[PDB]
Parts: structure tokens; C-alpha cells; sequence
């Protein structure tokens, strides 16, 4: 029926690749608040990647965006970013906002008003230990995680414990984050971007943009494989996160990218590709041609499956080798 | 048991390719109920294609078809198609039709002698209206798909609203013989045979042949995109059906076609090669990799996303853009 | 936590290179029982296995192989075969195994002594009728999936209709051990062992290692057509059993071996290459990319396709060719 | 729809006091089918009744009436016995018979043809030895109990063990026909009709019509003892195979005669005047008042607390006082 | 908690003296729900009940009844009806009511709404014809149907096809009026109400008072009949409805009243007694003394049951014999 | 198989004429467990009620008695109680208690150790206060319901969360304990005994007894009815408990005695009976008529009921009405 909310769910589909398709699936209220959610998350990431934005107006920008979700004339039209139309049209998507039921505005103006927060935060500085890389991971990427989890209880499609356990949450969104992060080197840092944790890499490197040197491709390698042992221990939380769902569409929704990000890891482990281009999230055994992260035990296998990928690849000269046999010999077990 | 009820399988798997594996895995009496259904749909389908009768000839065998079901020794002797096994061996055929349950004969002898009907309609004329598009395709698609609706409500697989809402079975129906109708455009030619409405092509070309020629082949692509936004229409009701379903083998039954359809006219829309062969189906993006058609939210899912890449396609040049952008914005938003 | 259970599972990668994720996928209690269990017929398998252990040495460490489960210091030694450290540190294993609940032990120990026995009675002599090659394969594989029928009944996550059912449980092991021989020919043949049934081999040529032999290429494809047709017999078992599954991480655990194997004879049917090397598993129609093997229907679907894979190579004058049509028309009607 | 079939249900209604609800609350398939089944059992068991019809005349009926379900216009009109309105219109009958499923025909008829041989078998003779008991009831309701058993599995409401456990279904008949004879003993000789095992009241008086003399009261009594005794063995098969049931409407249907029977053969018990008129199901305790036969714990308590209204009544001073105790003990330690 | 709720459930005691437990036993959010439910509705009827009531000032509180759910202080204190009780403290009710999540809330409301409209609408007339008479029930007793249907997929308890079906959801009304009617013959008219059909009654006598003159007893037992057949064509609805719940409360709630009522149209079918004051509910076979209304199958005996109770009984003489029995039939077959 | 096993059924069904039932009908590890462990309690209690057994050797018996259960040759000759047959035969009992799986031996022998020390406690003291009154039930059946509510645990048929809440497994205990004392009454002082609280009855008369004497009839009810008001405070959570269970066996087990204990407190309530013998207890209405304690919504809809029956009953002077129909107003709300 309305034609906003007609548009709100043009830019979705504009401003998402893969997510779209499986938001539209989700069960009844889910699927306007996630919708709404994740163009009101979208802009806001929009105007924080815009560098025509100078930090003064930025800051505030971002500071003050929960709010602009009650402003009903507010827009913004200097941006320069390609998924820019969600601002100068932020009427329309404000309008809906406030179209939803109030407990799910009280979630998504709290996600915001945090992630705006965080994100000013980080304008200035790059991370430096592996405490700031969750401290980071957990504004961009967490915070998203525990929204989504207390929509899907607000909305009661799912049991309160969702909601509540925001570190099981929290722990989905960095997993995400830090593999996206770990495979995006070399495309960020040829946009001078830099993510990776100063306390690691500096324990190999000069400057962070050395691994892009094919004289320091070794070592390169070898901090890649301590951040993928980093973000291995988020997996037993991701398996008891995904273990409670009880919808389906909630399901495919939550279990369909970290199935994707396991791969990508393991695609990536011991891999010296990831510092000339982008690598091949590639096919698997016949074990898992068998199955789609549909069902929780098929997703448990899928998982496990990838985690013995990395095992049998893990060198016993790299530095990590141990901790990483270690955190995965522990993942099984449990 | 029946050796003839092993014959009847072995053409089943003859005729039906591709299919007769998701048929043989329905539950209980649907498994030998759709089969026969099939295969007697297949003898009064040969019948009507079949040009070396004349069309005197053929009316009579038509309209009686339904009534051959009881004939135990009615048999077509002359027919030259590929698929004249069944009607050559049909005693075989109709003494297993005659083993159902009646509550099964019933229903598929009563769309027997509707389709025969129609289907006698149709043998001076050709199709001429949309609105004659609609008929035409109730009769040889729209009728199985009622047909087979009822024979799930009354095998109590499935709700019997299944059976008594027959606006959505018949769309059900109509959105598969539109899509291959639009697909078969050049192989239907070069037979001699029009299906697309002449209300339409009429309006680029004299003569439907004349897609055939390099010269109109700008003038095809558009008749094709305005057919092929005919068809989407029905997506609405192809998804309310389909969300109906209970029973996981009938769910595969129904969600399998209708899934292999859209990702059919996604692969035809603006695209010259329809007029040149036959058109290859496309691969997919990662979240259709990660999962298949046996739930409702992973098929609403994958028919969003085929939504997405025709409307991603879509020329703003086009005569019907604004058309095929609104019923698929349409379909989005419900 | 406990090290001793972490040492199991990581033997247990170790020695399952691609089921271990879908056996650490099992719910509950059926996880450690079936991790254990398979740690124990592997130490057994690899005693067996072993030609530098004469019979005589073989036939008790078979025979009392069972009672070894309660001597907390057992181990062995003497083995040079590739998993020997199972039976190296056996006294982990063993240790693992008088945890579980005492209803597994009971069932473990049971099928440990009796596949002792039948392991004992075919050291020395080969397989001689087909009869005998059911034995056999019911030795070492069906009562492994005895056992692990009445571990699913026992652990109360499947019905007691499962594991009483043991004519069809030990079906579900006899398809998998007779394709898996077929399959291995040539690598029995180099490693001096020989399972093909004597009674139907001899009727093709005077040494069942002539088939390696490029000179008796054509009578070797068809002994293998012969064995081929006779495994698919084991079908309708098969499915009646994975039918009764409630469970979902045991019907997955249940039915990827058995679409695993269907996939496997497809590959070799009326496939020379069985006898020159190893057989490539090949890809399989658009109907397979469209469902996994997690819910029944979609199992038998995919089972069907591989039938008729099989169907449509049959030659014509193949002395089986008859027999072979026959069964698979069986399956397909039922 | 077809007024024979409705005819069909009218005759079930007619002659099926108590169980046509019963019959008609089953499940599917299984409602047309046990229906026919019945009717046709009657039919048959209405001729081997009838005294009116000459042993030369009859005995060749019983042997072919399982033949008659072929012959459309097959009837009888000479029979004077309460229910022959089943044979008069027997073509009503058969006509509904040859429309079930194959496999439903094939077990009806496969138990009418031994059913048939049987009862003639016993015309002549009399019931001698105990041995001769299981036989006789065997033949008249053992069978019965064999041919519903697979119907129930042949329709797959119920598992494949089911019909092939042949020894429990033959155990549920045998103890209801037991049970019955027991309890109508008189009745039974008004109408000269002799049950009673020869060897069992043989070595308690002269004849067996002698129990009913006043002055015989007490011989009789320790026979009734006996014989119940005797049906008690059947108890623990009754369990097993009720055990299996997992259709709520097969298991009412399989149940209550069951626990009817076990009813009738505690108020039966020791009791004198099962020798002077019909004795009646006294109700229960208040641990029955809470419970019906729709669980299989339930039956199974019910069952207990009859086989204890039983054991509290035991004689120290009958011949069977021993043999009855044990065999109750047996069926309340499994 | 609530001392206002406490209140609703004394008041629900009060009105609903037998049922009142049966809807406490309802599972989660039902519970409240269905209990505010039936005291609206009976606050509701209550006005339209009340003779002291003028037309004019009844049919706008009818009309307005359902907005005065949220009217905090509405109230009414001058009915001088048995249940006065929940309309002099509506504002406890109310309180609670709009205590009930929103979803219920709106269909309780939209409920009210146009049974209020219905109400008034026949405040004036009398019943004429049979369609009028479906339309009164369906006004006063099939929404309550559809209203619950609505609650208990709201609730997620049942499927969500319960509630949309609302076609069986309004003959699970019907069934229940037209019997209370059908039944308060007498009561009614010594109160001054008339609810048979004219159409129907005036076919008998010159008016629907003569029933009462013992001259007409003949002609009232005939009308009787003609009007029990009426409402027997509902029961094939009833039995569809029923057998789609799968929640143990709900069906309780919902078969107890249902079988209730068949007990009583077969206590007042060919009954005089209908006219000389109420009819008494009794016994039954003895195979209903071994099944509660509890499960579905149980059910369709005990409504099969009471189906033969009255057939047995249907009057060569009684000129709706022939419809008496075809309905009957029908009920048997299906 | 064992003639041990075998004797302890035969005292299970000796010393219990209704508990036996169910038990033998609990699903299997239970089954024995629970035998054993009423036995144990039977032969604890047989002790302690012996009253030609000195306090002073009593004392050590029922301090001890834990300890005996592993002591093989352990029995007490001197009882002359109905049951000195479990003591003087314990050895066959403590055979089968050493022949459950450890974790049932620990329940069983812990609790056996807490209730002859509180047993103990009581020997020579009355129950002064209420709270006293919960003690005393507590050691003699509350903890038998936390004992049971841990096997069933243990036996992980019921979730972990049965022997967990141990409150609730106390109030079921009390529950039946209370209501067992009150009725118990007469039969109790006759044998000397005195359970009711003296806080309690001092109101009333000057001793206990006194409520034997006709001409205190009027004041012994009241004190009747207020200790029925107490016991009814047990029914929340005798509700909680039920609803937890998930082994039908196990429900039976638990919900019948617990439904027959609200039975009789009704039948009790108000009634004179209590002090002229034991009470009579009553069927009820037509919707008891329609279920069976088997289902929770039953369950409760009879719990209700009973409630129901109490309040109507309840005398406006009666010094307890405000108390009753405080509680009942709170379980209907619950
Ligand atoms: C909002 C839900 C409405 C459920 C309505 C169906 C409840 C079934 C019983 C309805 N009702 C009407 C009359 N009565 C019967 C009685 O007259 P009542 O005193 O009202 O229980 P009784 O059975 O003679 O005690 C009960």
C-alpha cells in the first residue's frame, strides 16, 4: 500500500547485495523493523565512509542521528557516497521509522544513538591492541547483532533469552566483522584504511602497508594467521547464538552469513592470495553439498567442517600454530 | 505389485525427464495419483499437439478423452509425436487410473473433460487478447494446477483450503505455461505454432514471425519485456499458495517449478538471445548457494532475489519499466 | 574439559577425515557415544586390517577384542597400519567408553564381541557366494548400523521402532560395505585383498585379479554391473529406514553415507575406469541443486535421479541388463 | 459419493453393534479398508453359522469365498442367519473390495482363502487337544488380528514390523477369542456349540455340557480356571504389540478390545456364574476412573490392576492356583 | 497478581458454571484472553436478552457495545437480568480487556462490532426462512467461532489456517445454536422468544405456539426432525475443524461443546418430551465408556455413536426420513 | 529373568494395591528404580510405625537403615507389622537396590539417610506447629517426591529441571501427605496416632481426640476445613510441577495420585463423614465424564472442577471461608 513504504524497500534493494532477498523473507513485524533498521544503519555508515565530510561536521553528524530518526524534515544532501539517496530522501525512511511499533523504535534509536557514538570515536585514531579491535568491531558490526536480537524477542518470534544474552549477540556481529575486515587488506588499504590491530601486525612490521610487499609475504602470512586464530573463539558463541532460533526465516536470516564468513576464513588461512587481490570463498566436500544452513545440525557440521579445513592446513612453523590447534581442538569438544 | 503400475512409472520417468523424481517422492496415494494424472495429462497433450490429425478428427477425441478413463480397451494407434507411447499403451495407463481411489478419478476425470473443452477452443483460433492469454493457459496449465490442488486437500496431505482456493491454484498454473510460452517463442515458430496474445505483439510487429528477424529483434525484446511483466503478476499468488502448504513432499512438488520459472523469465527479461535458441538459466548470487527450495522463507527468498536482477535490468527506455518496476515494487511490499 | 575426551575427538579427526563434523553434529548424548563407538571399530577395523599380524595372533585380539573395553590398561603396540595410534593410546579410548551411560556401553561391547567373531571367521577364507558376501558385509558394517540404531532408540532422540528394526539397520551397512568393495577393486587388488564374491566372479574369469588386466576390460564391466545390480537391491531398505528417522541430526548423519554411496555406484556403473584407478563422483542435474539431502522427500528425489542415471546406461546387451532394469523399476514404483 | 459404498458403511453399521465408530474414526485408507474387511468376514463367517445349509454345500463355499470377491455378480440366498443381508448383496460388497489398493486386496483375500480352510477344517471335529485350541482360534481370529496387522503397515500409518511380527497379531486375536469362548460357555451349549478344549474338561467330567449341572459347579470352576490361565499367556504379546502402535486411531481401535477382554476374564475368575447365565464387566478401582485406553502406560496400568483383581482371588486350594501366579508374575516383571 | 482479573474469573464461575474450567485450562495467553472473551460476550448478549430494554435505546449500545471497551468508566446499571453482574462492573472487565495484547484486542473488538449489528438487526423481525436462520446464528454464535479460531492463531497455539478458515469456524457455531435452540423450544416460548424458522414451522401449524397444545404434539415432533436433519449437515465441518487443532487445550474447549451438543440432538431427535419441558442429557454404549473427548479419534466415534443413535430410531413415517437418512449416510462415508 | 527381581514385584504389588500399576508402567530404567525404591521406603516405614519396637532400639534402626541397603545379609526378624515380609526378607531387596546404576543408588540411598533421621525426630514428639506440620510431611513424603523428581532426572526421561526444583517436588509430597492425614483422621486416633497441628486444633478443643466425640462434631469440621484450606496451598505448584513433565509414563505416574488427592480433599470438605469413618469418593460431572487424568489441560480442567465443588460448599460462618476463597480465587487466576 504505501508508497513509502514502497520506497524503503527500493533502497533495500539498492543498498543490498545479498541481505535484501533474505530480510524480505523474515516473519511478519520482522520485516518492516529490519528493513527500516538496516536503511537507518546504512545511512548512517554512509555519511561516517564519506571523506567530503569534514570531522567538524561529521562528529555531530553522527552524534546527533538517533534524533534526526524524529525530525520528520530531515535530510542531508552534500554527500558524495554512492548509496547517498538514503539521506537526501531520509524523510521518507524517518517516516516509516516511526511507523513501527514503539518497542522497535526504542531499539533501533538506542542501536544508533551507540553507534554513533563509537564511530565518532574512531574518526580520529586506528586500532591499536586487540581490546580496541572488539571495542571497534563491537560499534560497527556488535551493536548491529544485539539491535537485530532484540527485534527478533520485541517481536516475540523468538525467546526473550535472545535478547538478553547481548554478549552471544555481540559475538555474531564481530565474527562478521573481523573475517570481513581480515580479508579486505589490500582493498582497504589502497584506501587507506586501515583496520588490523597496531599490536599485532606491529610485531612484524614496520608500517601496516608493508604486507602489500612481496619481500614481507611470509610474514604477512603469518599475522594473517594469528587475527584468523583471534577470531576463531568467537565461533562456540556463534553455535550457542544460532542453537536457540526457533523461526525459520530468523534462522536462515542469522546462520546463511556466518556459514559464509567460515568459509571465507578458511579460505583465507595460510593463504598468501589474501595480499595480491580478494580471495576464493570456494566449493567444499560432497559432506556439505549435502546440506544448506537451513537446520541447526546441518549448520553445526558445515561449521565444523570449515574448522578442520584451517586444522589440517595449520604449518607447524607458523608462530600461531599451537593456539590455533588449540582453539579449534576446543570448539569441537564442547 | 502391479506390473502395469511399473510400466506406468517407466513412462513417467520417459516423459517426464527432469521431474518424475520430485513426483515418485510424494507421500502415500498422492505418489501413484499425480503420476497417473501426469501421464493421462501427457496422452491428452500429445493428442492436441499432434498436427498429422486433422482438426475434425481431433475435437471428438478431445472432448470424449475423459471418458476413455473408462474404456479399457480405447488405445490411439496413429499418433507421430514423441511422447505416443501413452497413447499406444494407454489401456495400461487407464487401468491404473481406474485403481485409484474415486475421490481421485473424480477430480482428474472432471479436469480431463474441462481441458478438453478448452483445449478444442482453442484449435481454430489463436490467442488473440490478454484476456484470452489467461484462458488459454487456465485450460492446459491453470486446470492441473486446481486439479492438483484438490487431489492434496482430498488426500488430507494438506489443509482443504488448498483445494477450495482454486484462484491461486490456477495462478499457480498460469504463471509456468506463461513462462515457457514466452521461453518456446523461436521453437514454437519454427513448428507453426502462436501462443503469444496477438493484442500484444501486434503493436511492434504484422506478424509474430517477424521476431525472428535481426531487423525487429530491438522491437522483440520489448514485446518480450511486456509479457514477461504479464507474468509476474501472478508471483503474489504463487507465494500465498505456496505458504499454505504443510506436507514437506507436496512443498518440494509445488516450490520446485515455480522457483525453476521465475529464475527462467529473470534469465528471458531484455534479453535478445530468447529470439536466437534457447536461453541457458543463470547461476546465482551467495545467499542462493546457501540455501534450497524445501522451506517457505528460503523460496520467498530466492524469488526476491531473480526480482532484484530483473529490476536491476530494467531500461529506463523500455515502454513498460514503469509497469515492470511497479508489480515487482508490488511484490516487494507485501 | 575433561583432556582424555579431547584427545577422543581429535583422534577422531584424525581417523574420519569427512564424517567427524556430522558425528560432532549429533544431539545430546548420541554425540560422545557415536564419537566413541567409532573410535572403537576403527582400533578394531585397523586389527583386522593388519598382514603383519599372523592369524593366529589376529583371531584372539578379534575374539576378545570387546572384553579390552573394560582392562583400563589395554593397548597394542605391534600395528603398522595408519590409524595404529587408536590401538596405541587405546587406554584413552577405552577410558571415554566406560564414562558413557551404561545403555551405550551394553550395546557397544555387544556388537564389538559378535563383529569379533564374524571378523575371525573370514581371515581365513574368501568370499564364496553371495549369500556369504552378505555375511560379510553384515560383520562389518551392519551391525554397525545395528549399533547405532539401538544407540539412537537408546538415547530416546529416535523411536524404539529404529533400533529394533535391526533387518533394516543392517541393510543401511550392507549398501555402504558392498558399494565401497565394488568400488575399491583395483586398490584391493594392489593391496592383496579380495572381496568380490567368488560364486559370481568365476563366471566371468579364473582369477579375480584378471580384471586388472586391460585384455578383460569388457568382462570385468560386467561382473561390476552384476555386484552393482545386486547392491541396489539394499534401496527400499534403505529409505524405509531413513523414513522412520525423527531426529534431524541423526537423519542427517543417516542419510549423507547412503546418497554418498547412490552417488558412488551411479559413477561406476558400466564405468571401465573402476579397474584402472579411482572413480570421479560427478555433479547431477539442476533438480539436486534445488534441495541437499536434510528432509526424506528430497533424499528419495535425489536417490531417484541417480537410479535413473543408472537406467538410461544400461546396455542392452549387458547379461544383467534385464535384472538391473528390474530392480530399478522396483524402487521406482514402491 | 458412490451409494455402494455408502451401502457398505450401512451394512458395517448394521451388523457391528459396537465397533463401527470405531472403524469409521480410522485414519485414511485404513477406513475403507478394514470396513470392506469386516463386511466380507461377516459374509464369510454368516455361511460357516448357518446350520441351514448341507456340509457338502457348505464346505465348498468356505474353501471359494475368498474367489467370490472377483466375481461381480457372485450372491447367496439361501441363508436364515441374522446378517444375511451381506451375502444377498455380497456384489455391493465385492465391488467395493475390487476398489481398494492392490495391496489392501491381496492381504483381505490371501486371509479369507486361509480363513475358509480353516472353518471347514472344524466342522466336523471338535476342539481336542489345547494345541487345537490355538489352531481353531487361529483360523477364526489369530488371522483376523494377522490380516488388520498388515493393513496397517501396508498403509504406512503404522510401522513395517507391525504386519510381519505375525505371531503378535495372531497372539491379539487368540486372546479375544479365548476370552470370549471362555466367558460363553453356556450360551455356547444351548446353541450345541462345544469350545472348551476336550483334553482340558475331559479330565474334570464326562461331558462337557455336564459343567452346567448344579451339582458339577465346582469341577467347573477349577476348568474355567484353567483355561483363563491358559488366555493369560497371551498378555505379554498384547503388550508388545500394542506397544508398537504409534497411530492414535489404530491404537483406540486395537486397544480397547483388548483391555475389554482382559476385563471380562477378571470378572470371569473363579466366578460360578459364568456356568449359569452371561457375567458382566464389572467397572474398576479409582486408578481406572482416571485412565482410558488412548496411551499405551495407561492400557498397560489397566492391565496390571486386572491381572492383580485376578491374583487377590487366587484359591490356594485349584490345581491351577500355582500355574496362574506364575505366569501373572511374568507379566509384571517385563 | 490483579485483583481485577481474580474478579473476572469469579465472574466466569458466576456465568459459565460448567465450562468455566475447561477455558481456565487453556494454555498460555488464551487463558485470559478466552476468559475476557466470554464475559464481553456475555455482557454483550445480556443487553440483547433484556425485554425492559426499549428497541430504540438498545440498538445504539448494541451498535456502540464494542467501543465501550474503551470507555475506562463505561457501564450499565439498569438491567434487571441474572447476569447484570458484568455490565454494573463492565469497567473490571474492560480494565483487563484492554489488559490483553493488542492483537487479541482487535479481533475481539472487530468481533463485538458486527455481532452488534447483527443483533439489532433481528431485534425487530422474527426467523423466516432457513438462510435467515444461519444468518442469525452466524451473528450470534458462528463469529464467536471465528473470533476464537482468530485468537488461537494469534495466540501461535494453532496453525494459522485455523484462523483463517472461518466458513468451519462459523458452522462450529451453527452447529451449536441451532441445537440450543432447537432445544430451548419450550423455555422459549414461555419467555415470548421465537427462534425456529417460520418457513419451517408454518409448514406445520398456523402458528409457532401450537407446538405447546398437545393436539399438535405429531405435527411439533415432525418439525422437530425436519429441523434436527437441518442442523446434522453442520457436522462434516465440525469433524474438518476439529481434526486441524493440534493444541491439547484448545481442543478440549473446542470438542467438549460440540459433543455435547450431537448428545443432545440425539436426545431430542423424534422426542416429544422436546415440548413438554427440556430433555436430559444420558449414558451411552459401552465403547464411549472407554473413550473421553480428548483426542480426535475419539471424538468421530462418539459423534458416529450418536449418528446411529438416531438413524436407528428415523420413522418410515416421518417425512423428513429420506433427508434424515441421506445426511446420516453422508456423514459415514466421508 | 531374575527370580529376585521377580520377588520384588510380588511384594511391590503386595504392600501396594494401586501405586504398583503405575509403576510397573513407567518407561524403562525407572521402572525397576522406582520399585526398589518404594520397597526400600515400605520396609523404612514398616519400621518406624512398629510400635512393639522400643524407642530406644527404634531409633538406630531408622538412623542406620541408609547404611543397610549395603549390607547383603542385613533383615529384621522382630516385626509384627503387615509388611515385616520386606523386612525379613531385605536381602532380595538389597540385591536388586546394588543392581541400579550408581546414580539411582545415590537418590535412593540419601533420602533413606534424611528421612530416618527426621523420622527419628518425630518418634516421641507431636506436630505442634504448621510449619511443624510441613517438617514432618517433608521427612516422610516431600522428600519422596524429591527423590522420585531426581530419578526421573537421572534416568533422563524428565528434564534436569524435575530434580532440580526440589520445592516443587516437596509439594507434591505434601499435597498428598496432608490429604491423607485429614482423611486419615479416625483411623488414626483409634491407633493411638496424632498428625493434625496442635497450633492448629488447640482452638478448638482441649485435645485432639476430642473430635471423636459426636458432640463435637461442628467444631471438628471446622478444623477439617481449615486444614483443608492449608493443603490446597500446595496445588500452584502441584500445577507447576505437572506441566513440567514430559514421559507420559511418568505423568500418569505423578497426576493420577495427585487428582485423586484433590478428589478427596473435595469429597472431605464440609463433611461430617470424615469423623464416622473414611470418606466415599465421588465421580463428579459430565465433562470428567469426557476426560481422563492424562493430559494436563484434563488434569487441570479436574483440578478446577474440584475446586469449584469446594467453594460452593463453603459455610458464610464457616471461620475459614475468607482463607478457602482466598486460595481458591488465587489458583483460578493462576
Ligand atoms: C467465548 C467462548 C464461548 C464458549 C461457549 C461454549 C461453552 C460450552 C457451554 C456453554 N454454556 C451454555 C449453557 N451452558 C450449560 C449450563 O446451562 P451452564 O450453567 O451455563 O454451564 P449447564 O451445563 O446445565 O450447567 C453452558
Amino acid at each position: 500500500l504505501s508508497s513509502s513504504l514502497k520506497t524503503c524497500y527500493k533502497y533495500l534493494n539498492q543498498t543490498s547485495r545479498s541481505f535484501a532477498a533474505v530480510i524480505q523473507a523474515l516473519d511478519g513485524e520482522m520485516r518492516n523493523a529490519v528493513c527500516i533498521f538496516y536503511l537507518v544503519l546504512r545511512a548512517l555508515d554512509t555519511l561516517e565512509d564519506d571523506m567530503t565530510i569534514s570531522v567538524e561536521k561529521k562528529v555531530p553528524l553522527l552524534h546527533n542521528f538517533h534524533s534526526f530518526l524524529y525530525q520528520p524534515d530531515w535530510r542531508f544532501m552534500e554527500s558524495k557516497e554512492k548509496d547517498r539517496q538514503v539521506l537526501e530522501d531520509f524523510p521518507t525512511i524517518s517516516l516509516e521509522f516511526r511507523n513501527l511499533a514503539e518497542k522497535y523504535q526504542t531499539v533501533i534509536a538506542d542501536i544508533c544513538r551507540r553507534m554513533g557514538i563509537g564511530m565518532a570515536e574512531f574518526l580520529d585514531k586506528h586500532v591499536t591492541s586487540e581490546q580496541e579491535w572488539d571495542k571497534y568491531c563491537h560499534y560497527v558490526a556488535g551493536l548491529v547483532g544485539i539491535g537485530l536480537s532484540r527485534l527478533f524477542s520485541a517481536s516475540e518470534f523468538e525467546d526473550p533469552l535472545v535478547g538478553e544474552d547481548t554478549e552471544r549477540a555481540n559475538s555474531m556481529g564481530l565474527f562478521l566483522q573481523k573475517t570481513n575486515i581480515i580479508r579486505d587488506y589490500l582493498e582497504d588499504q589502497q584506501g587507506g584504511r586501515e583496520f588490523w590491530p597496531q599490536e599485532v601486525w606491529s610485531r612484524y612490521v614496520k608500517k601496516l602497508g608493508d604486507f602489500a610487499l612481496p619481500e614481507n609475504i611470509d610474514l604477512a602470512v603469518q599475522c594473517l594467521n594469528e587475527l584468523i586464530t583471534n577470531a576463531l573463539h568467537h565461533i562456540p558463541d556463534v553455535i550457542t547464538y544460532l542453537s536457540r532460533l526457533r523461526n525459520q526465516s530468523v534462522f536462515n536470516f542469522c546462520a546463511i552469513p556466518q556459514v559464509m564468513a567460515i568459509a571465507t576464513l578458511a579460505a583465507c588461512y595460510n593463504n598468501q592470495q589474501v595480499f595480491k587481490g580478494a580471495v576464493l570463498i570456494r566449493l567444499g566436500q560432497a559432506v556439505t553439498l549435502m546440506m544448506d544452513a537451513t537446520n541447526m545440525p546441518a549448520v553445526k557440521a558445515i561449521i565444523y567442517q570449515y574448522m578442520e579445513e584451517i586444522y589440517h592446513r595449520i604449518p607447524d612453523s607458523n608462530p600461531s600454530s599451537s593456539k590455533t590447534r588449540q582453539i579449534i581442538s576446543t570448539i569441537r569438544t564442547q
